[PDB]
């Protein structure tokens, strides 16, 4: 960067020189009227070129050389090292008329050179490098650069700032700034609700970090200390990307020059760093499980026993919670979503919380707290990593249940949809859930890893599979086999394979629900790049309400606890053939040959009947993806 | 795209097949219980593969082949041509048990194939190509694709729709759609204030085009006609890109299937096109002039005569306007900005209008009608095309005067700043104009082409140049030379070179204003990639007000009429030496050697004095850039 500094007619000029810039200097304006030529001297650490019409020649410290005075003949002044108290850094120009060789006047330029750099970890290694040339930009991808900030999801203490990002103002110079200069750190009004910055204002009095930039504080004057010095700042994000916010914020430092009272200070030098605030990222079922969270009523003993036994087969820990006044019976699944955030060499899990009526588990998590049933997190899923038509989605894609565009049906609130879109790295896809009374994608689909491989399966509810199985068992002589054995509140209904197959309206309803399932099947194959070999159909059956929407006839087996090879599958209570549930046997026959281990989990016996509602919930916290989100290259919007 | 269509147990299935998709068909669900194998027949124009575990084999129209019934053995059904009335397109599956070789049941699939494509000119040649594979995306650059829409800047007539973009729904099929289907064109609620779509609903009754999509209309059912048919739609943009609007809009067509009363229709097939709305683009001084617009009082005869004479030296036309009650005296410069919009094979000039208190020239223009003095268009300029550190700005960069970030000074309204930023193709830069009372960048800088070359110069006001010239003329014995000769209302002041040079406070004021000019010089060199060889300094002088802001002491010569080589330059009324103005002679000596022709234009004599205010304005309409804006690749935000 070239900066204009003119010599002054009939006076000396004193200026600060910031390393990394250079000066172009007009010597002609300061020349007395009638002066013809000029010469110059300069000090050891100041480099001077005489530039005429673009042609530059280096000039010695004390030569006698003279040049014609012209508006097109100027100086270029460069310094490569900061001034110390030993410095006298200067350039002196002498002017001559035609008459003789003794100077008729002189104009000086006295310089104080300083280094000023606002530094961040732009190369994303966890260290703060010196003046990364790319620090004022933010680029995506493996070769991309620019610094990353985490949202704070939780007088100040340094330990409290441990999770924040470091920003270091590095300076070099003499004991003090020359008269009339100050250094100021600042942000825009717009960014003031996106960030906060902390600094120890008075280090002689202790280590106390105070908030110096943020809401209502757009600038802070910082003290200059001499020699080589560093000022350490900690930076936090205040919010995630959203509809009106890209995730990018900027922080500036300027060297300001005092002009006079009532006049603004002049920005002599400005340095800028950019941060991107890390997005919230959801974890698919294929990622390693860490902890399993379940909620249920305190007396559902079978559920607790069976979930405990399932988890004991794994390296996961179990966390048990009971029911609350302000939450639904499924709240750990419906009102809580486990996700994570990551910055170089720091990250943690972050839970989204949307309480029904408005506790937590552990200090290890960050928390983000915020209508129809489509707003529930049961209506959010995320796929495993996929490649679709050559486009990679290394973090998978978020799936959100919705209705058809022209339907006038239900949709997840725009605030949440827009939030998920703005995170960008999971590129959300809308599915069709509004054919279900509750309206959650987890009622009809799930993903499971295939043991021993890097691959996965999509599991889909299928009414066609159920009708085929029941028709087969009827042909085999099992028509009188009863559903819901052991549920006493169902017994009077005497539900058998025969009774189901002869119910004409229920057949028609389920053909329609299969069309709904198949519409989703097609979107999933398109948007996830799946073929029929990637899909397994689990038998399912629904009843229709007055709104023509579906509720489960028997428990939906697709919404299962996935711990690697081990699957907790809701107990279906299907027709018994040879004293085994034919639904359990059929599901084992589909899954077990792939190395999946099935355990059926009974959450409904404690209620004595099944009306389509599930009274328990589970959620699994998983390890984050190995792939760093900042290595993705999302499509430009 | 693969689409799920299942055969139905104990019933025939009839389906529409859309060309460009194919069907996967489950034959297992429709099989009677206990059935073992299946065979199939199909018609001539339906292609059928039997797919087992991913392995596909083509099957003849009538063979006897049998396959084992398995959930993992399915059909893939393809059609390459639309159905006609001569068509019977079908696949029939027969089922067998173990007992014998006569079919025990049969399931049919009856098909009607149609072509449906919503087509736009995505390859940007002005024609609407058939089904551009990239039509649902919009990409920048020479190799980029996707369709372009113009904002409308002005029952309907086809002639009135001439400037709009064409969109054509192309179909092929038999006489009618099968029972229970319709075709619907639609847009999102969000896009409904961004676009409008016109169509002839009833072509048997006339050519009347009606508005079918837009505000309050999100969908339109379109009539299907048989054979090969085209429906022509015209599309308009309603607004330019802005802070909350990228410029992209989408239009969809869906084939919908009727399910039953009270249930939404199913979207069987959907096709999407995207448009980008063309940005508003400003024209720099280097572009060829077309028309010169001037405004002044009716009796400023010298101004009119001299502007007429200047324009007569060129191929430009002159348009003269007088003063209005609702506008400032400079309104043609201050309240009007000439720009343009362009789409493939269509474009026109578009004027931004911001009246002071709230006419036009010509049908040839589009008009966009909308506070401090920084809101004036005198405070907007645009640079010639530049390359900065390897980054090209083929349309130049917009320049907007502002104050320093921490100053608490004036700034152009956010609405206008955000508008200019959102157009993206001119990548705006803020300068510092708030040191001027009026606060307009055109008070201190301008660009001019260098005759005979592809290059240009930045012209900067310079107080240092004025003081140097005046000190020289004083040394030469001209100190008593008077300013403002012929302006009778100035005479009593007896302003001479001596009086100016001896005014100590004015010297100090102008040293400060030179610092302001130099701060801008540095930003311009940085952001436009300019060196000192690209800049000429014109003598200027200012007086300071109570706010420490500048007004011209004598007319600012930098704000000039630029018609290629011919420059209309405000007459300065400088000190007379040998009966010529020394300011005019100095300016000629700078410009004329470069092949620029200078004419001094007197707009102030009719007022008898000069107080810092200019009472006339000029604006030049220019030819658009040859470079197409859609070939640029702007930085991603
Ligand atoms: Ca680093
Ligand atoms: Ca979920
Ligand atoms: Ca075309
Ligand atoms: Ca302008």
């Amino acid at each position: 960067r070239e900066r204009t500094v003119r010599l002054q007619y009939g006076s000396r000029v004193e200026a600060v020189y910031v390393l990394g810039t250079y000066l172009w200097t007009d010597v002609y304006s300061a020349a007395p009227a009638g002066a013809q030529t000029f010469s110059l001297k300069h000090s050891e650490h100041v480099w001077v070129e005489v530039v005429r019409d673009g042609e530059a020649e280096e000039v010695a410290t004390n030569g006698k050389q003279r040049w014609l005075l012209s508006p097109s003949t100027t100086l270029r002044v460069t310094m490569s090292q900061a001034s110390t108290e030993a410095s006298s850094d200067k350039v002196t120009v002498n002017y001559y008329d035609e008459e003789g060789s003794i100077p008729i006047d002189q104009a000086g330029l006295f310089l104080t050179a300083i280094e000023i750099s606002l530094d961040v970890d732009a190369d994303r290694d966890g260290v703060v490098e010196k003046n990364n040339p790319k620090k004022a930009s933010w680029t995506w991808g493996p070769e991309g650069q620019g610094a990353i900030l985490l949202v704070n999801c939780d007088v100040y203490s340094k330990e409290d700032l441990k999770d924040m990002s470091q920003m270091i103002l590095r300076t070099k110079g003499p004991d003090r700034l020359p008269a009339g200069y100050e250094i100021v750190l600042y942000i825009s009004m717009s960014d003031s609700d996106k960030v906060g910055v902390f600094y120890v204002e008075n280090p002689f009095f202790g280590q106390r970090y105070i908030h110096i930039l943020g809401r209502r504080k757009l600038y802070h004057v910082v003290k200059y200390t001499g020699g080589s010095a560093e000022l350490l700042f900690f930076v936090e994000g205040l919010c995630f990307p959203d509809e009106g916010f890209s995730g990018l914020v900027s922080i500036h430092v300027s060297l300001l020059e005092y002009m006079a009272q009532d006049i603004p200070l002049t920005p002599i030098f400005t340095d800028t760093v950019i941060f991107r605030i890390a997005p919230w990222i959801m974890t698919p079922n294929i990622l390693p499980p860490v902890s399993v969270f379940v909620c249920c009523m305190k007396d559902n003993y079978l559920f607790l026993k069976e979930v405990k036994n399932l988890v004991e087969k794994t390296n996961c820990e179990l966390k048990v919670c009971f029911q609350y006044l302000n939450r639904g019976d499924r709240w750990i699944a419906d009102e809580i979503e486990f996700g994570y955030i990551e910055a170089p060499h720091k990250g943690f899990p972050v839970v989204l919380d949307s309480p029904r009526d408005g506790e937590l588990l552990g200090p290890d998590f960050g928390y983000v707290t915020r209508v129809t049933s489509l707003d529930s997190f049961g209506n959010l899923e995320v796929s495993p990593p996929v490649t679709v038509n050559g486009k990679t989605y290394p973090l998978g894609r978020i799936l959100i249940g919705s209705s058809f565009p022209l339907s006038g049906g239900r949709r997840m609130t725009k605030v949440v949809r827009d939030f998920l879109k703005a995170q960008q790295v999971q590129a959300p896809v809308e599915l069709y859930s509004d054919w279900l009374t509750v309206g959650h994608v987890d009622e009809f689909m799930s993903f499971v890893p295939i043991p021993g491989t890097k691959k996965f399966l999509l599991l889909m509810a299928s009414t066609s599979a159920c009708y085929k199985l029941f028709r087969e068992k009827q042909k085999d002589g099992h028509g009188e086999a009863i559903m819901f054995k052991g549920l006493g509140g169902m017994s009077s209904k005497r539900i058998t394979i025969n009774k189901i197959l002869s119910n004409e309206s229920l057949v028609q309803e389920n053909l329609y629900f299969q069309r709904c399932l198949d519409w989703n099947r097609d979107i999933l194959k398109k948007e996830l790049g799946l073929t029929e070999q990637d899909i397994i159909d689990l038998p399912a059956l629904f009843k229709m309400d007055e709104d023509h929407r579906a509720r489960a006839f028997f428990p939906n087996m697709v919404n299962m606890i996935v711990l690697d090879k081990d699957l907790g599958i809701p107990k279906p209570f299907g027709p018994q053939v040879e004293e085994e549930c034919c639904l359990e046997m059929h599901v084992r026959g589909l899954l077990e040959p792939l190395g999946l281990e099935c355990t059926f989990i009974d959450d409904i016996s404690a209620y004595h009947k099944f009306l389509g509602e599930v009274h328990c919930g589970t959620n699994v916290r998983r390890k984050p993806f190995t792939f760093k989100w900042w290595h993705m290259v999302p499509s430009r919007r």
